[PDB]
């Protein structure tokens, strides 16, 4: 089906399972040699993307135009090729959705649909002592292992899952304009 062949389609092309010295990740390729991480996984000069170590160009922690954490790093690999981009399904403005699925892609949970439900407009969060904004909430029990997921809703890619406490999971909002050149 068109939901099913989209979310399969981001997973085979652009949603890789990635490990850093903080652990099992997953990672949206967004365009060219450009993808997005949580904060928290602190990307070093190589990251393991799959079944090779892959040298990591350029890393960017974003911040508001006041300065607050975002809980993204923007990463430049050196890679063979381009992803394919998938800019256009990103907002331009940060944009909650009905019935979202949370797509985790890691050794650990390959592959995984997560139903987490509506996705609000949230704003400040405290993360493990990091302030951060920007954020969107479900209210599912995601659990550990599942930063870096991919928010996606009806063709739209919303937002990168960065935590929960429980009860609620929380995502970084998704803006096409941080992935301008």
């Amino acid at each position: 089906g068109p939901s099913l062949d989209f979310a399969l389609s981001l997973l085979r092309r652009n949603i890789r399972q990635v490990q850093t010295d903080q652990g099992h990740f997953t990672m949206l390729g967004v365009r060219d040699r450009l993808a997005i991480l949580p904060r928290h996984s602190q990307p070093g000069k190589t990251i393991w993307v799959e079944h090779k170590l892959i040298n990591v160009l350029d890393a960017v922690e974003l911040v508001d135009e006041q300065g607050v954490n975002l809980e993204l790093t923007l990463v430049t690999l050196d890679t063979n090729e381009k992803f394919r981009d998938v800019t256009k399904f990103i907002p331009e403005t940060i944009t909650g959705a009905s019935d979202a699925t949370l797509i985790i892609n890691t050794e650990h949970m390959p592959s995984m649909f997560v139903p987490v439900g509506d996705v609000v407009q949230y704003g400040f969060l405290n993360l493990s002592g990091k302030p951060t904004h920007r954020t969107m909430m479900y209210n599912f029990p995601t659990k550990a292992g599942q930063c870096g997921g991919v928010v996606t809703s009806v063709g739209k890619i919303i937002g990168i899952h960065i935590g929960g406490n429980g009860r609620q999971g929380f995502c970084a909002g998704l803006k096409r304009g941080y992935f301008a050149s």
